[PDB]
């Protein structure tokens, strides 16, 4: 299973890889970790973690290579070369320095700010609904509130019943969920129902993010078209470095 926030980047403050990319820095899961859960969690990093499928902690073959060139903007050096690792945060939910790369990133982003409140180039107030459907998910939601609250952030926390909260799923009604995907031993066909740019306009695909990208379509195809190991094992790895740099998800954590 792979669980996290996910950002409904169909909706217009979440457009934006670095805002996207803030808001993950944003939040504290050392936090949640100690303070809602007793340590008994891990974080969830990336998309194929503790696999051979996983790009965590090496860099590129020359086949990925091969397989990203006519992508440039796709993947961040730091995924490229495997230094990249998600941020964590020391302790108490006050941190000064997590908090000051995101800002950072949003000012790149045309962020700025009005009366306490941040501001999209629009004007338009960057204030957003998290939807969740179970009290474990309101707490961990009502953290992430907190975190960003401290950079002027308003996200509303709703928890809603079963069948509304399925009918917005499927409607994709959302501006952020809580969502999880039970991953298959491996990556096959169900693949292009997350993160094909045509099951991003289908109701009730699974393309939760609404991830629309010409590179993650064309690793899908080639994870589909491989034929040997060593190509498989690079399509994977090579779609894992695209989708840590795009922060579709802001990921939570596994059972280990």
């Amino acid at each position: 299973d792979i669980m996290g926030f996910v950002f409904n980047t169909r909706r217009t403050l979440f457009k934006d890889k670095r805002v996207r990319q803030a808001l993950s820095i944003l939040f504290d899961f050392e936090w949640v970790n100690h303070h809602l859960f007793n340590n008994i969690y891990t974080r969830t990093e990336g998309y194929w973690d503790g696999s051979i499928l996983s790009s965590i902690g090496k860099p590129a073959s020359e086949e990925e290579k091969a397989l990203l060139a006519p992508y440039p903007d796709a993947v961040l050096p730091e995924v490229m070369d495997g230094s990249w690792r998600i941020s964590k945060t020391d302790g108490s939910g006050m941190d000064r320095l997590n908090a000051q790369k995101a800002w950072k990133l949003l000012q790149e982003a045309g962020f700025t700010k009005k009366n306490n409140r941040l501001i999209a180039p629009n004007g338009l107030p960057f204030q957003f609904e998290i939807m969740t459907q179970s009290l474990e998910e309101e707490k961990v939601a009502l953290a992430f509130q907190s975190n960003l609250s401290r950079l002027g952030i308003h996200a509303e926390i709703r928890t809603v019943d079963d069948s509304q909260y399925q009918n917005r799923l499927g409607m994709f009604n959302y501006d952020m969920i809580i969502g999880k995907l039970k991953n298959s031993l491996s990556p096959g066909n169900e693949q292009i129902n997350r993160w094909s740019s045509a099951s991003r306009n289908l109701k009730g695909s699974f393309n939760f993010s609404g991830a629309s990208d010409p590179a993650i379509d064309a690793m899908i195809t080639a994870i589909l078209d491989a034929h040997s190991q060593v190509d498989f094992i690079a399509a994977v790895r090579a779609l894992d470095r695209i989708l840590i740099s795009g922060s579709y998800y802001i990921p939570l954590y596994h059972l280990s």
